[PDB]
């Protein structure tokens, strides 16, 4: 891989690992992660015919992280991948996301379809904002996302979070049938560790040396400005009642994963709303963090929709 | 444009300036340059439909700079940007180069055709290496050629083109109609700049601010790279010696320059015997430093060629 890095703001440098030639295709990780969650993805979509541009995202690896919470709301990160574009002059490149990148990649695609050759997104779904229910009332009627309520306050989960990295990316990095972690009893519990164990063991998804390397990245800049994308719900539900109504009519893919318990299948029901000529793909013994659960799957359901759908 | 970094090597690491999608196209600058002598070629290369990989070459910009004259060897050169093209996950790629960069361009379509896509110019001729005689003896044969001997002992031209960068850039990036300077007088005056001005006037081919570009450039790691290139001589021939014969029969441009009076169009005059199906250009009214001399004829012969001959 090659190391870019495209300045879209003179604070603001995002850094991207590039391999491949063909069109250009844009891969935007979650949280708390890496360009490295792509690792298994960059050489087979490389192999396939295709430019990838695995990006460490505004906040995390070898991007700018600043501290002010604003600097992570949906508007500005989504103009500054436009940006990102501009500077590398791409008139269009292919967005998939997954988790946070997942919700980037929806609101690229709805708010600047001319620069989206097509759009896929790995767990989680595309659901209009609703302008007659307040961030925290979402929250108030879906037990799953309370989790975020923790996240909130700044200073509390980056220092939980910061205190043992190896810990924290033992415990996050799991199957799910070796999950440690209780996601909609963390709010209650003050913390996601604090019933977890002290030790954790190695997932069988991952090896020692791959946790060291999400260790050594978040060495660098800490939590502060990956909690900060958490911290913008007002903001961000703004934004998105201002596109109401609107359908995205690009090619666009939605992958479900069976044994994501935050971000569940079901979720996804009502996209084709929206996206009438969405595309699906479907893994099953897949939990949360789907590129390393089950790359292999991940690999096939993408390929073949770059290859069918995704063209024009 | 995109700063892009490439580990070829623990120590070695290569900068370039990407822009565009489309055919990977590689421009390699000569002595003593930067990427930001194709800053009319980039823009103009990447509007026409190609990805365009403006280089740092060794010992420049933001490239790695080591002091060992052995490191900059033809051979060891080609192999790293070899290595370049593998880290980026490109099978192929069009390379461009002028002046060293041109000498290097044909190295590449000579030893690594199966990764050049096709090659051009700018400037330097392909003359095969003559084995019956030393590059010593072919100075002793060619007065042009004499003010290389002056590069020669380490130190001596590095300390003369860091006294003054301002003056040195001023003093060379000329019109020929403006020329300051005498190269086949070098040798004998001990000298690039002792004849010529302290304060020499701005050619009309450059402002002030693109002078300052190149003095900021090379105030990080001064002349001692760059001047390792001319180090080479014994290694570079016998390097060369080993291709006696074979012909390059990848597309492949020739573009020469009427008023570059070291690179004079008639040193290429022998290139058909070699390279059958050579295509060329001849921009008039051109010195030494084409893509800033020449930029609007210069984008337009390449553009031509990229579109026409380079395909298959
Ligand atoms: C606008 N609200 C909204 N709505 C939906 C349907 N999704 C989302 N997002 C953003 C937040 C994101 C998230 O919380 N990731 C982290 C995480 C997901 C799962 C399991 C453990 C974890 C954790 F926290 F442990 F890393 C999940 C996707 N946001
Ligand atoms: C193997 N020998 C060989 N043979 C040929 C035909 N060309 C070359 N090269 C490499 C050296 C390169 C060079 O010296 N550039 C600098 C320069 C060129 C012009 C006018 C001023 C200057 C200078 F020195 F002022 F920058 C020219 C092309 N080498």
């Amino acid at each position: 891989g090659s190391h870019g890095y495209v300045t879209v703001k003179p604070r603001v440098r995002l850094h991207f690992v590039e391999l491949g030639s063909g069109p250009a295709v844009c891969l935007c990780h979650g949280f708390p992660e890496s360009w490295y969650s792509w690792r298994y993805q960059i050489p087979a979509l490389a192999q396939a015919g295709y430019r990838v541009l695995a990006m460490d995202m505004k906040g995390y690896g070898e991007s700018s992280a600043p501290p002010e919470i604003e600097e992570y709301c949906m508007e500005v990160l989504c103009k500054e991948m436009v940006t990102f574009l501009d500077k590398l002059g791409l008139s269009q490149a292919v967005f998939i996301g997954h988790d946070w990148g997942g919700m980037l990649v929806w609101y690229m695609a709805l708010f600047y379809p001319e620069r989206v050759r097509a759009v896929a997104s790995l767990n989680t779904p595309f659901i209009p904002a609703n302008p007659n229910m307040s961030p925290l009332e979402s929250i108030k009627a879906n037990p799953v996302f309370d989790y975020q309520l923790y996240f909130q306050e700044p200073g509390v989960a980056e220092a939980e979070l910061e205190q043992n990295l190896s810990r924290t990316f033992k415990s996050l990095f799991r199957a799910s049938d070796e999950s440690v972690l209780s996601m909609h009893k963390v709010c209650e519990a003050g913390g996601l560790f604090v019933n977890s164990p002290e030790e954790p063991s190695l997932s069988r998804m991952v090896t020692e040396e791959e946790i060291q390397f999400y260790v050594q990245q978040f060495k660098k800049s800490g939590f502060r400005g990956p909690l900060n994308w958490y911290r913008n719900m007002e903001r961000n539900w703004k934004w998105a009642c201002k596109s109401l109504g609107r359908k995205i009519l690009i090619p666009a893919l939605m992958v479900t994963a069976e044994k994501d318990f935050v971000l569940v299948p079901q979720m996804s029901q009502h996209m084709e709303d929206w996206i009438p000529h969405l595309k699906r793909g479907h893994i099953e013994d897949c939990g949360h963090w789907t590129q390393m659960d089950k790359p292999t799957e991940v690999n096939q359901i993408l390929i073949k929709w770059l290859d069918s759908d995704a063209r024009n």
